DNA sequence: ACAGGTAAGCAGTCCGCG
DNA sequence: GCGGACTGCTTACC
């Protein structure tokens, strides 16, 4: 089989690499790598190395890696460009793997792990590691085994072995309910003492050394804690065994509130799942406890126990171990759904970087572009330094706040990358400039055609049409992968809607779910086979379909993220190819494109309706238009259609047959006008939106930019079983609005768009009446805890102190003394509650770490002195007023004037 | 340091206001 | 005694 790397590191003048050989065997080697850089030389001097502009370079081989760096320095000490890949790991990878890497994941050792530390001192600090490690569950992807290391004796109690027979049993039967499918995969190891526990774990680490190291919060807690515990006990030399090469960097970086520490383990690629999740999940969560994320992701419960966690090992060691095992499995369950490790392997190898570098779009693209260039014997430029300059981005239309009954939207496919490809924007495709008319002259086709020779952006830049450019070339590739997985995604979604429809005719029948690939539109026979199936079998299929979709979502949205990131990278001063000329060429062309088609789309319909100079496009952001479809519908009359589904099927056909071809012609012209390389501005219909037929519903509304709600029947060719609410920017979407309140505002909106005003009033009446009975956690606000210190000033609110920061201050003050209550972690999320007039906290609000319940030390005073009125007013009524005003409705019954009857 | 800009709403502070 | 203008902060939308 083809060879592939596991990990690479540079230590002094040597490169350390773990890899899989041509026989599937894991090997390590240290290489005295001889790097090669480049300097400009005279035109006459004939070589085969040219920089990106076509200027000739000379290659310089260095005896060791230090020599190469010293030269770079000496060249800056002179003032001449020092060219080539300065990060030697990437050049080594590029040299050692001159082909497209096809890896075998079953050969890659991914370790998933978690530890427990009993601590009656408050949170056990990794930097200090004062308390014993008393459990380690470590899953190995190669062995398919959960390795459990369990301490029975410690300063904080002595405990009987864990029982796997009990662990397996129901909660409802006094067991722990550890899943069947992993019961047989547990390797249990009791330990007399911590010394042996740790000593054994290290020898285990040696024989099954992780390549990919993951888990929950593993980089802020488990890794640092185990490193430091071993360091405190056996010395830093032993602790260094956690690195296959024995080298570790310790980034001290503290804060005002003590000492936090991050350890780098050379030879291992650490991918903390919380960071994977934050980067790839595209959620903004109110809390990042595993319980919370497990629940959100897998719809599994809370992992319940009695008393605090600090007292769990002693009171119930049985459950203490099972819960540690389950925590590890949970991350695995999340990864089987989200596929983030898989994604990271794909990108890492695609680009030829350290896998952990996937967190860096700049590092990722530098390498892709580097390798691409290396293939044509071209030489990359030196990374220079620049001042940060702001630059303009997208255009957003200011909309008329209002209800809108029938709405149809249209969106451009991968716009910024498409613009890159259409215009041919790349560091070496720059041809010159032209003098720019103000933007609106390009929008309305008044300004003279900028060039007859080059491809142009309304920002005044001109690019060669004939050549290629690495950026377009490399961007097009990742785009095509994007399009592939999007395709799989949408079809899985389409299929999922068909299963939903079928769940109205569930057959009284005993069968198994169909063996089908959900990435592809179901065939007629499969469809025919589906109606006759049972509920039990249909639901299994639905679940699978969704699972396919999530998988496809992950692959698609994150390639999109990466390609959009190149476009922004052009405007990050650390990117090798930083260049505001190019970044600005992207954004400005975007602004023109959007407004150009707004002109065209208003023009077309005004002709097609005979009407004169009416507005149809009511909104647009960046690359989207929202078209007011009322006149098209009225041209036929709501009298007809019989059902909702008729007029949707109408509008759809009108979009695909009439609008798009006009839209296409519009973008053809603009491409011509701009004289671009290839037309790639593709705008197809997205959402079809309105109320159920002849209902009291308003269909949709806007409040301003970035804030609207629509009742969507069809989205990108997916016809929903039930109409789905598209809500953008409103409080229902924000992680800072109380859960109960999101839910209720969503129903108010649902009731606004699907049913009428009465329905909405009826609900508002109910909600307010019932509000005081909801759980405190459900009605609490959420916020991040940035810059606590800055505003601290004696433990009381400093100047211009933010509302939430104030609330933490009241917390801290109220938990003074008993270091036992959890401390608000700086930069983490908190619940916030307003405090009622004249309370014992001596301030007007309180905050505490999210996920958690507040410690009982203050819980009951918080519940009593709770300010429901200010909560209701601020978080619910206020935003509702916003929605209904814009919608021209009232949430409360108005004074009839007739009431005197 | 190690993708980008655009933009909304909520509070705090300071000022004008018979 | 409070509303408006401005700014800090937070979290959305592309
Ligand atoms: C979502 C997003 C968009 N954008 C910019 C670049 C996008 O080309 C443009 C429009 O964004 P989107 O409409 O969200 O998506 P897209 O055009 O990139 O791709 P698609 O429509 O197929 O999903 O806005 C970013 O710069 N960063 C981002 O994270
Ligand atoms: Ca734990
Ligand atoms: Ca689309
Ligand atoms: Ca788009
Ligand atoms: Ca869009
Ligand atoms: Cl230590």
């Amino acid at each position: 089989m083809k060879e592939f790397y596991l990990t690479v590191e540079q230590i002094g003048d040597s490169i350390f690499e773990r890899y899989i050989d041509s026989n599937g065997r894991e090997r390590t080697r240290e290489v005295e790598y001889k790097p090669s850089l480049f300097a400009h030389c005279p035109e006459s001097q004939a070589t085969k190395y040219f920089d990106i502009y076509g200027k000739p370079c000379t290659r310089k081989l260095f005896a060791n890696m230090r020599d190469a760096s010293q030269w770079i320095k000496r060249m800056e000490d002179i003032g001449l460009e020092a060219l080539g890949m300065d990060d030697f790991k990437l050049a080594y990878l590029s040299d050692t793997y001159n082909y497209e890497i096809k890896y075998d994941h079953t050969k890659i050792r991914v370790a998933n792990f978690d530890i427990e530390v009993t601590s009656p001192d408050g949170f056990p600090e990794p930097s200090q590691a004062k308390h014993p490690i008393d459990a380690i569950t470590h899953y190995d992807s190669i062995d398919d085994r959960f390795y459990v290391f369990d301490l029975l004796n410690s300063p904080y109690g002595n405990v009987e072995e864990w029982s796997i027979e009990i662990a397996a049993k129901l909660q409802e039967q006094g067991g722990d309910e550890v899943p069947s499918e992993i019961i047989d995969k547990i390797i249990y190891m009791p330990f007399d003492n911590e010394k042996e526990l740790l000593m054994e774990y290290l020898n285990f680490w040696q024989q099954k050394t992780p390549v990919i190291l993951t888990g929950w919060n593993v980089e802020s807690f488990d890794i640092p804690y185990v490193y430091n515990r071993i360091k405190n006990i056996f010395g830093e030399s032993t602790a260094k065994r956690l690195s296959p090469h024995r080298k570790t960097r310790v980034k001290v970086i503290e804060n005002m509130y003590g000492s936090r520490e991050i350890i780098t383990l050379f030879g291992i690629s650490v991918l903390d799942y919380i960071d994977l999740y934050k980067k790839f999940s595209f959620t903004n969560q109110p809390s990042y406890s595993l319980d919370y994320i497990s629940e959100f992701e897998l719809n599994v419960g809370k992992l319940k126990y009695d008393g605090p966690i600090s007292k769990l090992r002693e009171s119930n060691h049985q459950r203490y171990i099972s819960y540690n095992i389950i925590d590890v499995y949970r991350v695995l369950q999340i990864d089987a759904k989200r596929q983030f490790i898989n994604l990271s392997l794909d990108m890492g190898y695609y680009a030829k970087i350290q896998i952990q570098s996937v967190f860096s779009p700049i590092k990722t693209w530098d390498a892709i572009i580097f390798n691409s260039l290396k293939e044509q014997n071209k030489v990359i430029p030196q990374g220079r330094s620049h001042p940060v300059q702001p630059y303009p981005g997208a255009f957003v239309k200011e909309p008329i706040p209002n209800r809108y009954k029938y709405v149809m939207s249209f969106d451009l496919t991968s716009l910024y990358p498409s613009i890159i490809r259409q215009v041919n924007i790349s560091p070496e495709t720059i041809a010159g400039t032209f003098k720019v008319a103000p933007l609106h002259d390009y929008i309305n086709a008044v300004a003279e055609r900028p060039s007859d020779v080059y491809s142009c952006s309304p920002n005044g830049m001109m690019y060669y049409k004939d050549r290629d450019g690495v950026v377009p070339t490399e961007i097009t590739k990742v785009f095509n992968q994007r399009k592939e997985h999007k395709g799989y995604m949408l079809a899985a979604q389409r299929n999922g809607e068909i299963i939903k429809e079928a769940l109205h005719n569930p057959n009284l029948s005993v069968d198994e779910p169909l063996d089908v690939d959900y990435r592809f539109d179901f065939s007629d026979e499969i469809k025919e086979k589906i109606k006759k199936l049972s509920a039990k079998s249909l639901n299994e299929m639905l679940f699978r379909a969704q699972r396919t979709e999530v998988a496809g979502m992950t692959a698609q949205i994150n390639r999109k993220a990466l390609i959009n990131g190149l476009a922004g990278a052009l405007g990050n001063v650390w990117f090798r190819y930083y260049d505001l000329r190019n970044a600005t060429a992207i954004t400005t062309f975007g602004q023109m494109a959007l407004q150009w088609i707004e002109r065209k789309v208003n023009e077309y319909l005004n002709e097609v309706c005979g009407t004169e100079g009416e507005a149809f496009v009511l909104y647009g952001d960046t690359d989207s238009i929202y078209v007011s479809a009322d006149k098209i519908i009225d041209k036929v009359g709501e009298s007809k259609f019989r059902d909702t589904n008729h007029w949707v099927d109408f509008l759809d056909k009108f979009a695909r047959e009439r609008m798009e071809p006009a839209i296409d012609r519009g973008f053809r012209e603009m491409c011509e006008y701009m004289n671009n390389k290839q037309h790639l501005m593709f705008m197809d219909r997205e959402a079809i939106a309105g109320p159920p037929l002849g209902s009291k519903g308003i269909g949709g509304f806007w409040t301003g930019k970035k804030r609207y709600a629509l009742n969507v029947w069809d989205m990108e060719g997916t016809r929903y079983a039930e109409p789905k609410l598209k809500i953008m920017g409103l409080e229902t979407q924000k992680s800072s609005t109380p859960k109960a309140v999101q839910k209720a505002l969503k129903e108010c909106i649902r009731r606004m768009l699907q049913e009428g005003e009465e329905s909405l009033q009826e609900y508002f009446k109910e909600f307010e009446k019932e509000f005081r009975q909801l759980n405190y956690i459900s009605i609490a606000s959420v916020s991040s805890a940035n810059n606590i210190a800055k505003y601290d000033v004696g433990g009381f609110p400093g100047p211009k102190c933010p509302f939430h920061i104030r609330g933490i201050l009241t917390y801290n003050r109220a938990i003074k003394g008993n270091i036992d209550a959890p401390q608000v972690v700086e930069g983490e999320k908190v619940y916030v509650l307003p405090l009622r007039e004249g309370n014992p906290f001596g301030d007007k609000c309180i905050a505490w770490p999210s996920g958690t319940e507040i410690t009982d030390l203050i819980k009951d005073d918080v519940l009593h002195w709770m300010d429901y009125t200010v909560l209701l007013e601020k978080t619910f009524i206020k935003p509702l007023e916003g929605f209904t005003s814009a919608a021209k409705l009232d949430y409360e019954k108005k004074a009839s004037l007739f009431d005197m009857f």
